[PDB]
């Protein structure tokens, strides 16, 4: 039943991918090739048009996403041929510099070899390949909770961060056989990050916030046609409420409105004010305003919204079955001022797709 | 099976309700008397306590409703005994000056006659005792468009607005036995109107708007113990949002976000800037401050959750489940700051509850 699962998501795959491709007469005898390979190695291997395109489907099909029109245009690089962790190091890096390229970023996905029988070839134990340390001693909160325990399991493996609120954690990954995952310090050179100025509030800088150009979340995993690539690192470039109403925001990240009020020169003392509304307005302004101004990809909720709709049209227009999760597709701030609130969505889950997986630490 | 669904619903409702009265001893005898006027009359008759605690429940049970902390106090007007146009006529008159209240707003429902054999003896068109009408001719748009098809069903019967933004639609319902309904105008020294300012911008009046004090929602149907009352109409206060974040705001109400943003002195040109966001904030800010200074009340959102959050604790500690829809009960503006957006809710239906129920017209 492991070879059953297997050759009927092959099946399902194949047909589909090759009828987009237009290549729906190769089918027949691709699946014949498929059907032998799994009955002698447990297993197939996709070829490079199929992992590619499988990678961009999945990403056509995340119900959470709202960036989704540009699922064509997806980088993909194939990197089913590493075997060490220099190379998986090697490969993170330039994933990096190559999906940053100077702040014009390009939505990338590197693919490492997928599991064999379950058994990860390749774990990756951060959850974005850029992201801050947390840290708590005597009740004193430092950077950012939600990295909590991953910076606890890091420091337990040697790695000591400097205690700033803005400390890159090293990359984290484990290697087949191995009983330890090894950590990796950032080169600052490849790492682009955007301090938070607001356009017209010079007062702004004295919060000295800033954020990371790139996010490149490396916990999910990839599967297509019923293999699993658990190692798949893949990044857009930021919506801005990601940043200015969540990461910047939330009181369990950096819990940042009470002194932005402060600054802006409004009181926090009142609900009916309104202060955290205003709040998060002129920092997601600040936000929007600081990424352009240094020149590296963000979009707004608004424009990010009036691009789904278009994605919704292709839809349409494809005769494909759009699937979303109002839930998560709604923007945190205005989300009545976009169309997506005042619309229903079909949450079902069609595949290829990312999905959660287990952490390794915890 | 007529008689049976009715009669599983009374004992699943006597059951709960004199549990909670602390009255189940009188289930047995209650129950009894009920299966016999069942029986010989086809329906039955609730009590006073039963159809007060009834209506409690039902807003206790109503998932979209973020209000629920105050279901208990919920003032209930009995009167099953209205026969004539007239007498309904002056139950709606009053329900509004008592759920007025000079502008401490009490939440009341008064109700009417229920449904014999699904005949409706009461049938109410409007859709809240007060709202604005909505007309357009030769593309252009005066008042509420969500009034549009009410107001020419109105004007269809011999009423005429004056074709302002604010014009107040005539209470508008049928008799059992009338083939036509009836309108009477509202008398203007019973509805209180807020003209809105903000607290700190001088031009804000400019705009020239306002709205009602009293949401007064009267095309919903009460069900309990399997008896449906179509004409109960029910109020609370407003929370700011709906008339900031939605009746004024929406594209497709009064769509006033361009006009705010150009009174307070922002360019209405760039996405990127969040202007549409910003004027939000500012129309949010302005409607509680006018409604405070008036002295009608309004709960603004934060204050609303807080509220909320209380009645989960409140639903746990008593051993009742609790149900909700997320998708209604965040807020439409800054939702991620309240607790509300970072948990989930079931949105099973249980009864007592509200039903939406078929418009007469149109
Ligand atoms: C190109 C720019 C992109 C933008 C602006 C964008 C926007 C977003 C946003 C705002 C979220 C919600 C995140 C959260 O609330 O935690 C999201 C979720 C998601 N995006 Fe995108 N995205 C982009 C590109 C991509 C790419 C390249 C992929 C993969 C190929 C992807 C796959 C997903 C997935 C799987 C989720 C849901 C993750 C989960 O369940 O937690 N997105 N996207
Ligand atoms: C006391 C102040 C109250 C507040 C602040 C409040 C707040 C709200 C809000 C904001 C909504 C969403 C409305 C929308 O988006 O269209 C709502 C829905 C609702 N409320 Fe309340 N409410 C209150 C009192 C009441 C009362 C007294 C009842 C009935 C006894 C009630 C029953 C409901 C119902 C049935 C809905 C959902 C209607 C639908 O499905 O469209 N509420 N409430
Ligand atoms: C918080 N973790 C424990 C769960 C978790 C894992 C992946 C997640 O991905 C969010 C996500 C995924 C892809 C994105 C692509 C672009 C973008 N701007 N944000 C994006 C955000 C979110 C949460
Ligand atoms: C738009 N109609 C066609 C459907 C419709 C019917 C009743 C509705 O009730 C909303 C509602 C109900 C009760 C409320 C109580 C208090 C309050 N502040 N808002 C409240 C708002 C909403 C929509
Ligand atoms: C439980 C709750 O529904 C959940 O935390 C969701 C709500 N919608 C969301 N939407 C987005 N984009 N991101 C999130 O993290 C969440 N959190
Ligand atoms: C289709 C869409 O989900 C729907 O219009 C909802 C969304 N959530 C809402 N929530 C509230 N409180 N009021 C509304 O009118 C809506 N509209
Ligand atoms: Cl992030
Ligand atoms: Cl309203």
């Amino acid at each position: 039943e492991e070879k059953e699962i297997l050759w009927n998501e092959a099946k399902a795959f194949i047909a589909a991918c090759y009828q987009e491709l237009g290549k729906a007469a190769e089918v027949k005898d691709r699946l014949a090739d498929i059907k032998s390979e799994i009955d002698l190695t447990g297993s197939y291997v996709h070829t490079k048009e199929e992992l590619e395109h499988g990678a961009k489907m999945a990403w056509r099909n995340s119900n959470r996403c709202i960036g989704r029109l540009f699922w064509n245009s997806l980088n993909v690089i194939d990197r089913r041929d590493v075997r060490t962790k220099e190379e998986v190091r090697d490969a993170l890096f330039h994933h990096i510099e190559t999906a940053t390229n100077n702040g014009k970023i390009r939505p990338t996905i590197t693919i490492f070899p997928p599991e064999e029988k379950g058994e990860k070839q390749v774990e990756i134990w951060n959850h974005q390949l850029i992201r801050y340390a947390g840290y708590e001693s005597d009740g004193e909160r430092i950077g950012d909770p939600a990295s909590c325990s991953l910076t606890a399991a890091c420091e337990e493996l040697g790695w000591r961060g400097e205690r700033t609120d803005f400390d890159l954690l090293p990359l984290i990954f484990r290697m087949k056989g191995d009983e330890q995952p090894v950590w990796y310090e950032l080169p600052r050179s490849l790492v682009i990050e955007v301090p938070i100025t607001h356009p017209d509030i010079e007062a702004f800088s004295d919060l000295e916030l800033k954020w990371y150009g790139v996010p490149i979340i490396s916990d999910m995993k990839l599967e297509v046609g019923g293999i699993h690539y658990n190692a798949a690192p893949f990044n857009g470039w930021y919506m801005g409420t990601e940043i200015g109403a969540r990461n910047l925001a939330d009181e369990k990240r950096y819990d940042k409105l009470k002194k932005v009020a402060s600054v802006i020169g409004i009181a926090a003392d009142y609900n009916t004010d309104l202060w955290k509304d205003q709040a998060l307005v002129e920092l997601n302004k600040a936000v929007l305003h600081s990424y352009k101004k240094q020149g590296v990809s963000i979009v707004d909720h608004h424009t990010a919204a009036s691009q789904f709709k278009r994605f919704e049209e292709q839809a349409e227009e494809a005769g494909r079955k759009l699937t979303g999760d109002w839930t998560w597709l709604i923007p945190p701030i205005s989300p009545a001022a976009t169309h997506i609130f005042h619309r229903s969505y079909d949450n079902s889950i069609v595949k290829p797709n990312y999905f959660y997986q287990d952490k390794p630490y915890e």
